[PDB]
């Protein structure tokens, strides 16, 4: 079938990108694996285990 997992967003409001890191608010849930990341940020962050 796909092994592509579908990103959704988030922002609370004092979260913080758990790949860069940085003053802001941009989360995206990772399902297959739940993970945390910013908006995209995918240059950063890595590949969805
Ligand atoms: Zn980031
Ligand atoms: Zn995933």
């Amino acid at each position: 079938g796909s092994v592509t997992h579908r990103f959704s967003t988030k922002s609370w409001l004092s979260q913080v990108c758990n790949v860069c890191q940085k003053s802001m608010i941009f989360g995206v849930k990772c399902k297959h694996c739940r993970l945390k990341c910013h908006n995209k940020c995918t240059k950063e962050a890595p590949a969805c285990r």
